[PDB]
């Protein structure tokens, strides 16, 4: 019925406040919230129609090559069922 939205974050960038507030206010949204770079969106309930979401990220650090980071999605019940995707850069 539920489920949580994992996203680990390339180099060294995080994003804005307006952006990150604006996700709470929003069907399906229970939490917006980033630990140690790990952008965590707190998703409310499962649905079979598709829900985009979206947000800026600022690049702090500019010493870049070639590294994209991975993205998780698992229920807030059962861990063992979800699905891998990682995301590549806009410049790498
Ligand atoms: C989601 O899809 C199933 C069929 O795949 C459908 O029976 C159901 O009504 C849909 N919505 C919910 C809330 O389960």
């Amino acid at each position: 019925n539920m489920a949580i939205v994992d996203v680990k974050m390339v180099s060294g960038f995080i994003p804005l406040k307006p952006t990150v507030k604006m996700l709470e206010r929003s069907n399906h949204v229970s939490r917006t919230e980033v630990s140690s770079n790990h952008v965590l969106i707190y998703l409310d309930k499962v649905s079979n129609q598709t829900l985009s979401l979206f947000f800026t990220v600022l690049q702090d650090v500019p010493v870049r090559d070639l590294k994209p980071a991975i993205v998780k999605v698992y229920d807030y019940y059962e861990t063992d069922e979800f699905a891998i995707a990682e995301y590549n850069a806009p410049c790498s």
